[PDB]
C-alpha cells in the first residue's frame, strides 16, 4: 500500500497528464493501431473552439484527402456535411491540423504520415468571402524505432523531406516518452514523463498563433451543382 | 468522388425527410393531406448549421412582454444570449437573439405561404432593444439590427407547375409587407427558392435541400453575430 | 402573456431551488450545490462554463474548493478533469460563488475567504486582467432584518480587503444584493433569482472575454 | 422533511407544466392554429418513469402495414424492441412495443374526449402478433397481449362541475367500446382521474400531477413487460 | 497480454483517483475545511458498474417521509423504479431502490469508520414496503428485501499497520450492529476489505481498486434485482 | 402504407451506407458508419462497438470492427467508445466490415471470428455459439451470392470457430444460415432483412448467462 505524500497544484497537473500518457501507451501497445484512445484525450484537452475527429477532408472542387486519423477543425463557423462522429467529411477551409496515429516513429511511418498530410494540403482552399495559414501535420505513436530516439537519424529524415512544404511534419508524439515540433523553426525535442503535456500545450500554442480559420463563402461548394 | 458523395449525402437526406414528413401527416376528416411533424427537419438543420447557431421549436419574446406565435424552427444565438430556463421543443427566446424563423407545413400553396408569413410577422413585430452595457473606455459599436430571415419548408408544391409564375406572384403579394416577407423556402419533393439576391432564384430537383441549406447559410453569414445588448432590459419592469 | 411566463419560469425555479436547499440544510456536511449549478448552467450564455472545482495558477498554487466557478472553455484548454471536479487555470475564471446555509456573518466571512483564495492566484500577462467576481448563494438571511443594517456593515467589513470582496449574493427564500453599481442594491421577493441572474450576466458582460494568454506558462517549469 | 419535499418536487413541476401549457394554448388559439406544445409534458413524464419505459411523439405501425393516427405521447419499449431508424420527436413504433398513448389537448370536454378516444382506437385496432421464435406446442405459455392504456392531458376541464356528472357520463359513453376507452386523464389546473380500479377515481388540487403519475405507473407495472415476439413478422411480407 | 492490460487499466485509474483525492485532502486540510470531493470516485464506479445499476450522490427517502443523511454514492435502480424528479448530483431516492451506499472520507480511521457507519444506519433504518401490485388477474408476487450494502472509500489508512489488528477490531466493533455494518471499503493508496464471505478479507497493493470493484460486483450480483413493489405507497398519505 | 414507409426508411439508409462505405474504399473501410446504424437499430439490451474481446485467462481476440455485447449485467473494464475491452462472456456476435464479399475477405472475417470464438468463457456462477458475420459494400461475383459463394462459405464453415453465420453487402445482398439452409436475399431490402434476421437470431440466444466475475481477478496478487 503506497505511502502517498502531500500533493500541490504543480504535481497534480503533472500527474493528471502523465497518468493519461501512461494510459494511452498501455492502450496503444495493446491495439498493435486504434486511434480512438488518442482522439478521446486530445478532444478532452483542446479548447471547445476546436473539434477533432477521424475523417476525410474534401474541397469545393470535389477532391478528397486520404483518410485521416485525427483532423482538428472548426465547427463554430463551418457547416457539417451531414456526417457523424467517427466518420467526418470536413471542408478543407475548416482544417487546422491533421495527425496520424501509428505504432512507431520510423522512416516508413513518417513517410506515410507525410503522404497523409500532403493529401490534405494539396486540396483547394477558397478565398471567396482571406489569409490562409499552413495546415499543421504530425505523427502520434507509441515509441521511436531508432536507438537514437528522436536523434541524429530522425532529424536527418525531416531535413530530406524539408523541401516539400506539403509533406512537412510539424510535430510528433511517442507516448512512451518523447515529442518534437518545429514551431520555433529549430526542431525542439523533449523526453520523459511530460511528453504528452508538452506535445499538447505546444500544439495549442501553435494553433493559437494561427487564429480562427478565415471566414469564407461556403456556396463555392454548390456552384457546380444543378 | 468527393462531389458525388456531397450530392448523395444531401439528396438521400432530402428523400429521408420527404418520407418522414409524409409519415407524420395527421389524419383528416376531409380527405386532405394533414399537418406535419417538424422534429426531423429540426435534427437535420441542427446537424448542418455551424454551432454558432442554435435551432429549436419555440416562442419568441421581447422585453416589453409581447410574444410571437409558435415557430417550428427558430435559428438563434446561445453563445452570447442567456436562456430563459426553457426546454428542448419549447424554447422561449429573446427577440434580440433571433436570426431566422422557419415554418414546416404540408405543402407550398397560398394557405401555407400566408400562414408562414403570419408567423414571420409575429416575430418581426417584436421590439428589439438597442441598449448596450456601459462601455467605459471602449469604442462604442452602435447597434444596427438586421432583418430576421423567414421561410417555409414543406413536402411538396400544390401548383402543378411547381415554383412557377403563379407561385411567384403569390410570394410577392405575401411579401409586400416587410413584416410578412418570406425570404426562402424548400419543398423536399424537389424545389427551393430565395430572394437573398433580390431576384427570386428557384431550383428544382435532387439538390433542392443542399441548395436551400447552403443558400441559407450564406444569408446567415451576411447578418453577422446578433449585436450585444444589455439583457437587463428584460428585468427592468419587474417588482 | 410573455412577462408573466418570464416571471413564472424563473420564480418556480427559485422555489424549486429553495425547496432542495432547505432539505439539504436539515439533512446536514455542507449544503448540496448541485441544483444551483444546474440552474445557473442552464441560464448562462454558452460562452460561460460553470462547475465545482479548484482554481490553479502557473506557479502551482491552488485555491480552496469552490462550489461554482464560472470560467471559459472556448479558448482555454481543459487540464484533463471531469464534471464536478474541475481543475481550472486562474486566467480562465470570471466569477466564483459559494453555496452556504444562510447569509450571516460567519458564512459571509467564509465565502470571502474562498474568494480571496482564488483572487490571490497569479494570472499571467504573457502572450490587463479584470477583477474576479465573487458571491454567496444561500437559502435565507439570518437577520430578522434581512439584508439590512447588520448585513450592510458586515458586507462592507469583508469588502475592505479587495481579495475578500463579495460582489453579489442570493437568498433563494427571496433576497439578492450586489455592488455592481458601487452602491449596494438590494431586491426582495419572488423575482430575486431572475434579478440575481440577469444582474450577474450584466456584470460578466462588462468584463469581456478572458484575455488570450500563452498557456505554455503552465509547462515552462516542467522538465 | 421528506414528505414535504416529495410534494413540492411534484407540485412545483405541476405549476411549471401548467404555466407552459396555458401559454401554448393561448398562442395556438386554443389548439386551432397549432397543436398544444407537449414538450414540457414529455420531459416530465420521461424523467419520472422508470427507464424501462420510453416516451415520445410518434405514429404506431403494425406488421400488416396499418398505421395509427399521430400520437402526442406514446409510452413504449426500447429495451427489447428494435428501432425503425427514427429520431427523437417522431418515432415510428411497432404496435407490440406500446404500453400507453396520451394526447395533450386544450381542455377536457366532450369534443376532445371523443377526439382522444378516436386516437386511442387508431392504435388499439392495430394487429399485435402472437408469433414467437421456437413456437413448439407445449414449451411456452402463448403470448397474451394486454390492453393498451389511453388517456388525455389538458390545461383544464371545461364542464361546469369539473370532473363531475356530465364528465363521467361522457367518459362512460366513449369507453363503452374497448377500442375507444380512456383509462385516465390529467388537467394541469389540478385534477386527474382514472378507471384503473373500475370505479372512476378523481383527485383535485396540488397533488394532481403526483397522483396521475404514480397511478399511471401502478397501472403500467401491473401490465408487465411487453411480450417478446418474433420481430421477423415485419419482414415476412417483403 | 490481455491480463496485463486489465491490470494496468485498473491500476492507472487507481493512481488517478488517489491523485485527485490526495489533492482534495490537501485543499480541504484533511476534510476540516470542506468535504473531500466524491465526484471523481462517482465517475469511475459509474463507468465500471453494469448499466442495471445507477450511482449518484443524494438522499434516500421512504414512504413514511423519513430521510437518510446525505450519501456520497448511492447505488440504486432506475430501470424499474421511478425518479422523484431530481437531478444529477442531488438524487432523492426511494429506499426500496437502493442496493448500496458508500461514503468518501479523508482516511480510514476510527472516527471516519464511525461516521460512514452512521450514514449507513441512516439509510438502513428507513422503511421499505412489501406492498406489491396485483396483475390483471388479481395476483401479486410476494417479495422479500435484502440487506443494503455499505462501505467507505478514502485515500489511505491512518493506522500504522494499515488494515491490520486495530482496523479489524474497529470494523468488528462498528459492524456488530447490523444497521451500522460496513461491508466493504477501499483505500485508494492501495488496500481494500470486505466481509462478503462472512469473514473479513483484505487485499493490498496495486490491484486494490480492481479487487474492490469486482468483489462489490459479485456482492451486488448475489442480491439480485431490487424487488418490484407498489410505488403508490408514496402517495397514500397525500390528499 | 406503413410497410412502404418501413421499406423506404431502411432502403434509404442502405443507400446512405453504400455511399459512405464506398467513399472510404475509393480512398483506400471505415466501420463507424455501420456501427451508428446497427446501434440505432438494435434494442437497448444490446451494445455495439469496435474493440477487442478478452477472456479470464488473459487471451485476446484480434481487433473487431463491431462487437455486439451486453452492458446491462456486465461490467465495463474502464474502456471508452471506439475501443472496448470486452469480456468474452458478454459477447453475442461479431461482424467485420470489409470492401467486398469475396474469398479473401470472407477468410479474413472468418479469421477474426475464430480469434473471438477460441477465447475461454467461464461457466462458474451452458454457452451459446457466438454469431459471426461480414458486412461489405458489394459482392465480387457476377453470380452475386451464387453457387461459388455458397461453396466458399461452406468451406470456411467446416471449422465452427470460423463459421460465418451471416453477411450483408449494402449494394443489395444478404445471407445467413440461421435456419441451417443458407438463405439469400438481394435488392433494396437487403439491409432490413439482414437486421431483422440478425435480431431474430440474437433473440434466440437469450441474454448472456450470468457468471462469477471473480474469475477475472482470481490470479492477480
Amino acid at each position: 500500500a503506497k505511502k502517498l505524500s502531500r500533493i500541490n497544484g504543480r504535481e497534480f497537473l503533472k500527474q493528471s497528464f502523465n497518468l493519461q500518457q501512461q494510459l494511452l501507451a498501455s492502450q496503444l501497445n495493446l491495439s498493435r493501431v486504434n486511434e480512438s484512445y488518442f482522439l478521446s484525450i486530445i478532444r478532452q484537452y483542446l479548447p471547445e473552439r476546436y473539434s477533432v475527429d477521424r475523417g476525410v477532408v474534401v474541397d469545393s472542387e470535389g477532391q478528397t484527402s486520404d483518410q485521416i486519423d485525427a483532423v482538428i477543425f472548426d465547427r463554430h463557423y463551418t457547416p457539417t456535411l451531414l456526417d457523424q462522429q467517427g466518420h467526418r467529411f470536413i471542408p478543407a477551409e475548416a482544417v487546422y491540423a491533421v495527425l496520424e496515429v501509428k505504432p512507431t516513429i520510423n522512416k516508413t511511418y513518417l513517410e506515410y504520415a507525410a503522404d497523409k498530410a500532403a493529401s490534405v494540403r494539396k486540396l483547394y482552399r477558397t478565398s471567396t468571402v482571406v489569409e490562409h495559414f499552413p495546415i499543421v501535420a504530425g505523427i502520434v505513436a507509441i515509441d521511436v524505432e531508432w536507438q537514437d530516439g528522436l536523434g541524429k537519424a530522425f532529424t536527418e529524415n525531416l531535413q530530406a523531406v524539408s523541401s516539400d512544404e506539403n509533406r512537412k511534419l510539424d510535430c510528433g508524439l511517442a507516448v512512451s516518452g518523447a515529442c518534437f515540433d518545429s514551431y520555433d523553426e529549430e526542431i525542439k525535442i523533449r523526453s520523459g514523463e511530460n511528453a504528452l503535456i508538452f506535445f499538447l500545450f505546444r500544439l495549442l500554442g501553435k494553433l493559437q498563433s494561427l487564429g480562427t480559420v478565415p471566414a469564407i463563402d461556403w456556396r463555392v461548394y454548390i456552384d457546380s451543382l444543378e
